[PDB]
């Protein structure tokens, strides 16, 4: 309810439906928010800064 | 491979900038959009999504990193 919030999610979006790629990463980011987790996300990116983990967990879904 | 360099995704860099200064949530998803970028991640992430909506196999993974 901050303007501030609000306002990125408008550019977010804005971008997003300029760019697939973009739009990827917005519905990542609105599956994390929803189900409390972004922070965590980012916690986890500082101990597996190449992905290398996040990587074999997304291969073998 | 990366992001589509658009005035919109200039625009949005700025406005995620100005959120994160209020709210750490949006301090967390530039970093998370950085890593995802950078690792080429963004569209296997995306397609996990849609298979673990309630997060309930992600939490699992992120607890135990």
């Amino acid at each position: 309810e901050t303007p501030e919030l609000e306002s990125a999610v408008r550019a977010m979006e804005a971008a997003a439906n300029v760019d697939p790629l973009f739009q990827s990463a917005l519905s990542v980011f609105m599956w994390l928010e929803e189900n409390g987790i972004v922070t965590d996300m980012a916690n986890f990116a500082l101990s597996d800064p190449n992905a290398h983990r996040m990587r074999n967990f997304l291969a073998n879904a």
